[PDB]
C-alpha cells in the first residue's frame, strides 16, 4: 500500500501561511525542517506531508504554488513511501 | 540494485533509545536530523536508516513501534533508493 | 514524468567544496540540511540536489566520490520524484 510523501521547500516568512494550507486541506499533520540552499546559499524551511491520497498531496500542492510560487522561492515534488505507521492519517 | 530506508520522526525525548535499537539491530549508521511538526508545532527528530535487506528496516521499525508507538508521537516509512556509496553497509 | 534526486550525507567541513561541484556540474541548486549521525552521533550535513537527468545526478555523485569518499566520512545514494515544480530546472 502506497501513500504520498509532498515536499515543499521555501522561504522562512511563508512558515505560518503554508502550515495553514497544510491543516486547512485536512492534512493529518506535518513536518518541518530549518534547511539552507541555493536556486534560481541562505536558511529556508522544508516541509513534508505524508498524504493518503495523490489528490490530497495535489490539492496541498496546487495551492501553495497559486498563491505563492510567483512571488517566493520555492520548490516542490512529490515521490511514494510504504510501510506507514500513523496515529491518525 | 535497490535499498531500502527507513524514516522515523518521533519525539527528541526518544533519541538515545532509538538510536540504541538502530545499532542493536544491526544497520550500519543512522543519521538524525532536528524538525518540527503538528500530528494527531513542536520540536521533535527525525531518523533515517539506510538497510541492505526489507528484512532489517522492518526489524528495526517494528521493534521502536511495539516500545513507543502506543506512548509517544511517532510516524514512520519506508521508501527505497538506488545508487549507494557506502564505506560499510 | 520523473526527476531525481541525489543525496549526500558528508562532514560539514566539505560544505563549500561540495557546493561548488554540484553548481559547477550544472544542478540549478541545491538544499542543505543540518544533521548528525554514526557511520562505519556528531554534526554532519545532507546534501539534496534534484535533477532533470541521471546522467546529471550520477556526474555531481562520481566527483564527490572521486575527490572525497576515501578521505571523508561520506554516504550516497538517489531516489526518483515526480510532480516537480520549479522556477529554473
Ligand atoms: N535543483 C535543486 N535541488 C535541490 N534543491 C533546490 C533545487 N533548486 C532549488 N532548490 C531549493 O529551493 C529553494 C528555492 O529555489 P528557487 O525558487 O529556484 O529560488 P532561490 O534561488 O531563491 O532559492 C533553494 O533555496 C533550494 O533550497
Ligand atoms: N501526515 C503527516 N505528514 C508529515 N509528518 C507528519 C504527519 N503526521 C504526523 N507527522 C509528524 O509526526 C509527528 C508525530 O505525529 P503524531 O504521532 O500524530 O503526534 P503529534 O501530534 O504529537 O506530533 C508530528 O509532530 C509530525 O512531525
Ligand atoms: N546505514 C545508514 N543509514 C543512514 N545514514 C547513514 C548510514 N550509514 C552512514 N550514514 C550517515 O553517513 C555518515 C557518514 O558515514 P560513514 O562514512 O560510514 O562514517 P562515519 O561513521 O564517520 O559517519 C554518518 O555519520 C551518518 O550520518
Ligand atoms: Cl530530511
Amino acid at each position: 500500500q502506497q501513500v504520498w510523501k509532498l515536499v515543499i521547500i521555501t522561504e522562512e516568512i511563508l512558515l505560518k501561511k503554508v502550515s495553514k494550507i497544510i491543516k486547512e486541506a485536512g492534512a493529518s499533520g506535518y513536518t518541518v525542517l530549518a534547511a539552507a540552499g541555493e536556486g534560481s546559499a541562505y536558511s529556508n524551511i522544508k516541509f513534508e506531508v505524508l498524504t493518503a491520497s495523490r489528490e490530497l498531496a495535489d490539492q496541498i500542492q496546487d495551492k501553495v504554488v497559486a498563491k505563492y510560487f510567483d512571488d517566493y522561492s520555492c520548490i516542490t515534488y512529490i515521490s511514494t513511501v510504504e510501510a506507514l505507521r500513523a496515529h491518525k492519517f
